[PDB]
C-alpha cells in the first residue's frame, strides 16, 4: 500500500538503451525479499523522461507481470498537459497497478488554479488512486498547501510525494486534510526528519542500493522509535546525499551494478556515464552503508 | 535571419483549442507589414508543451504556408530525449524553416557534459542551424557559457536564446565565442540591455502585439542610438513586465485578442483564462504602450 | 534556563526613544505571572542595534533589576568584531545575566575557520555560557553544523539559537553534539517542527504578546503533546507570520501597545511607525488569536 | 571626483592590526601615480567593521594627511542606527573628505520606507555630498530603484555605489534620477559591463593591485570603446573574481604584501590569514594579470 519504504525503481537497461528483463526480475525480487512495500515504475529515477509512451507502458507491464502480486506497483504518469495526463493515465486503468504518481506540469509553470484543474481533471478520467507529485527543482512549479489542500477533497486524490525537501510543509499539509491522505517525502537526505514529522513514509531512491535498511528505518519511525532509527539513517547518510552527486539516476543505476543486481548501468543521453571520481565517491558511500 | 526583432508567436486557437488558421494568417500579415525580422514558431509562447507531435507539425507547416516566403520561419524543436530531438528535427529538413530553436532537457536536469552530448548529437544529424534555448526557470538546468563555448565550435549551432535575464551572460558568452555566433535575449524585459551589452537582437513575446516599436528599437540599439532605443523601451516596459502577470501565454493572447489580431484567447490546459485582475493590468500596460 | 518558552523582549520607549522603565516592569511582571522561562535582553526584537553599548548596558541592568530574580536573563551581546565582542560580553561578567546570545558577525562575512575562531576567543574570555546565534538573513553569513559542533566542544558554548526556518538543521546539528547543548528554534512559524524534531524550546518574538500560550505551547511540546501543541499553534499561527508583515520589532511593539502591555510603540530609526495597513493585519492575527 | 576608477582602499596593518603609516603612504603615492581618480578611505575593503570610531576616524585623517590635496579621499561612514550614522558624519564635516559612502542599514533590515528615512536624515545635516551604498549579500537588506530615485532629490545625495552585480538596476535606476547623478559599480567582475550599460565608474578592490590597469579600462569605458577596455577587463577577470576566494579583504591584502605594497597582510579577527590554496589561486591570478 501507500507507507514504509516504497521504492523509485531503475529501469535497468541493456547497452543498447532497451529495458532488461532479467535485471528488472533480480530488483523486483531483492525488494519482495527485502521488506519495500512497494514500487514505484517509471518514476523521476526510473527515466520517465527518456522513454516513450509505449516503452513506459512495456516497463510498467513488465514489472507488474514479475511482481506476480507479490508486491504492490505504482505507475509514474505525470504530462504537463492535462489532454495527455489523462490519455496516459486511461492506458493503465484495469492494468493491475495500484495508483498512479502523477508530476506537477514542468515547464509551462501554470498557476496553482491551473494545477488543480489539471489534476482535478486527471482525478475525474480513472478511478485510480493519485499521488501527487511537488518536485519544483525540475519542474519550475511549485505546488502549495493550500492548493494540495483542495484536491485533497477529490475521491480519488490520496497523497502526496514532497520532494522540496522542505519539511516546514510536512504539517502545513497535514492541517489542511484528513487523517488518512498520505505524506511521502521524496527527499531521501531529510526522509526520516519528514517522517518525525508525521509523514508516513518515503518514495525512496536509496531503497534501490538498500531496501532493507531503508524498510527497516521506516518501519521504527512508524513506531516512533526514532532514535534507533536515526542509527540506520547516519549508515545511509553519505549514501542519501552521494546517490546525488551526479544527476539521478546516474549514480544509483552504477551502485546496482556494482552490488550485482543488474546487468549494465547503462542509460539513455542527455544522461551520460558515471565519471571516475563519481564511482570513488559512491564506492565511498556504500562502503559507509556496509554494502561493500 | 537571426538578428533583430524576432517573434515567438502565439499559437491561436479556436474555443474548442484547435488551431486557428484565420487567426495566424492576420498575425503573419501582421508581421511581414510592421519589420519582425523572423517568426518561431511553437515555442514556449506557442504552447510547445501542450501540442503533440502532430498538431506541432501542422503548426509550423501552416505558418510556413501562410508566410509564403515573405518572412522567415524557425521552430521549436527541443525535447528531453536526444532520440526524440533528433526525431523531431528529422521531421523538418528540407520543409522550410531557416533554423531550430532548441531547449535545453527541462526536468531531467542532465550535466554540463550532457547538455553538450544532446545539443552536439541534435546537430550532427541535421543541416538546418540549431539555436540554443537556455530558460532555466523553466527546465530546471542552467546552460554555462563554458558549454556554450563548446558548443559554438560544432558547424550548425550558430546561436543562443538567453533567457535567464542574467545580463553577465552576455559578454562570457561572447568571448568564448566566434563572432559570427548569435546572441538573442530571451527575456524582453532586459531585452535592451542585452542588446546593449553585444546582444544581437530577442526573440519575444511583447513582440507579438508591439511588433513595429520592437523592430524599430532593436534596429535603434544595433545601430548604436541606445538613447533613442529606450525611450521606446520605456513605453513598452510595463507590458514587458505584465505579459507575465499570469503565466506566459495567457496575457499575450488575451492581448491580441483585444486589440483584434486573434478572433479567441483560448488556450490549452493547464493553462487557464486571464483572471479579471490580470485583463486589467494587461489593458493598462497595453494603453501605456499607446496600442489602445 | 534554557529550555521552554524565552522572550526576545521588546525593549520598550518613551516618545523620546528613551527606555521607558514602567513599561519594561509591567513586561516583566507579566513574563512571571505568564510561565515564560526567561528574558532576552536586547536581542534582535530589543533593538539592540540601535542602542549604543551603554544605553544596551543599561536596560540590561534595568531588566535584571526589575526582574529581582523571578526569572533569568539572558543579554544580546554580539560584535562583528571579536575584540568588541570580548569586551562587550566582559561588561556583564559578574551582573547577573545567566548567559549571553552572542550574534555571528554581520557584514564582514567571515569564513567558518574565523566564525569559529570569533566564537572560541568570546567564551575563554568569559565564564558565562554562550548560546550561538544564527540568522543569516541579517547577518549574509551562515553558521553551518559542523562548526557549530566544533564550537560545541568549547566548555562553556552550550546551546544556539536557529533562526534560519531550515528544519533540517536539528538533526544535523544534534548528531554531532553532546545530549545536554541546547538548541533553540528563533523562528516563531516552525518553532513547534523544530521541537518535534528534537529541539528544547524557542526564542520567541510571538510570546511579547501571547507569553502565556506560547509557555503552554512548549510545556506540552517537551512533553510529547504533539497534538495539543499544535493547536495552541494554529491559533498562534497568524501572529507567527503576521509579527513580521514589516520588519520586526515594528509590529509587535504596536501590538503590545494595543494590548495595554507598554505605554507606547515608539522605535528608533531607521525603524518606521506601523502602517495602517500593517495595523489591521496585526489587530486581525491578534483578534485570532483570542487576545482582543 | 565621483568618476572612473575609485579605489577602496585597504587599511594596512603592521603584525598587531594597528595601521601602518608607512605602508598607507606607499598605497596612497602609488595610487596618485597610477593615475586613481579617488580614495575611498574605511570603506568594507579598508575593514570599517572592525575599526572603532577612533581608529575609523585616525585612518581616514592620516588617508588625507598622506594624500596631501593630490587625490580626493571619500570616507566610509555608514552605520545601522540613523542617530549614529549622523553623529559619525558630523565628525568628518570640514576634515577635507571630498564626500562620504554611507552603507545601507544592516542588521535590521528596515523598509524602503525607513531606508529613505535614514538617508534623507542624514543628508539633511551635512553639507557633504552622499553616495548611498547597496550590498545586500552583507546587510541583508536592498535598497531599490524607486528609492533610490526618491532619494536623488535630495540636493546632497549625488550617487550610488550599487555592489549587487545585478546590471539590471543600472538603467532603472538611471531613468529615475537626473543626468548628473553619479551610477558606480561595486562588484569587480560586472563592473566593465555596468559602465557599458550606463554606469560612470567603479568603487573598486581590484584596483588595489591594478590601479593604472583600472584607470586605463574606466577612461576607455568613458569614451565608448568598449571592446578595447574589455582586453584589459579579460587580462583582470581572474583577479576580479579570485580576490574573494576567501572573504575580502584577505586575498587583496596578501597580493598587496606579495607586490610589497604593504608590510604585512595582517588583519583583525573574524578575518583570518589566507589559507595556502588561496595563496595559490591568488598568486596565478596576479600572473595572469601580468603584475608577477
Ligand atoms: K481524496
Ligand atoms: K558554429
Ligand atoms: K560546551
Ligand atoms: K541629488
Amino acid at each position: 500500500m501507500f507507507t514504509g519504504s516504497i521504492v523509485a525503481i531503475v529501469t535497468p537497461m541493456d547497452e543498447k538503451g532497451n529495458v532488461c528483463r532479467a535485471s528488472l526480475k533480480k530488483l523486483i525480487d531483492y525488494h519482495v525479499a527485502s521488506g519495500t512495500s512497494a514500487i514505484v515504475s517509471v518514476g523521476t529515477t526510473g527515466e520517465w523522461a527518456t522513454l516513450n509512451h509505449d516503452e513506459h507502458a512495456d516497463v510498467v507491464m513488465m514489472t507488474l507481470d514479475l511482481a506476480d502480486g507479490r508486491i504492490p506497483v505504482i505507475a509514474g504518469t505525470g504530462a504537463n498537459a492535462t489532454a495527455e495526463a489523462i490519455s496516459l493515465t486511461q492506458r493503465f486503468n484495469d492494468s493491475g497497478i495500484v495508483g498512479c504518481l502523477t508530476v506537477t506540469p514542468y515547464y509551462n509553470r501554470p498557476s496553482q488554479e491551473g494545477l488543480y484543474q489539471h489534476f482535478k481533471a486527471i482525478a475525474e478520467h480513472t478511478d485510480l488512486p493519485q499521488i501527487l507529485y511537488n518536485v519544483p527543482s525540475r519542474t519550475g512549479c511549485d505546488l502549495l498547501p493550500e492548493t494540495v489542500g483542495r484536491l485533497a477533497k477529490v475521491k480519488n486524490i490520496i497523497g502526496i510525494k514532497e520532494a522540496t525537501g522542505n519539511l516546514t510543509r510536512v504539517n502545513q499539509i497535514k492541517e489542511l486534510v484528513s487523517d488518512d491522505f498520505v505524506l511521502l517525502s521524496g527527499d531521501d537526505a531529510s526522509a526520516l526528519d519528514f517522517m518525525q514529522l508525521g509523514g508516513h513514509g518515503v518514495i525512496s531512491v536509496t531503497a534501490n542500493v538498500a531496501a532493507r535498511d531503508m524498510a527497516q528505518m521506516c518501519k521504527l519511525a512508524a513506531e516512533g522509535h526514532f532514535a534507533e532509527a536515526r542509527v540506520i539513517n547516519q549508515r545511509l547518510m553519505p549514501l542519501h546525499n552521494k546517490l546525488f552527486v551526479e544527476p539521478n539516476p546516474i549514480p544509483v543505476k552504477w551502485a546496482c551494478k556494482e552490488l550485482g543486481l543488474v546487468a549494465t548501468d547503462t542509460l539513455r543521453l542527455p544522461m551520460t556515464p558515471i565519471t571516475d571520481s563519481g564511482r570513488e565517491t559512491v564506492r565511498a558511500a556504500l562502503k559507509h552503508a556496509g554494502l561493500l
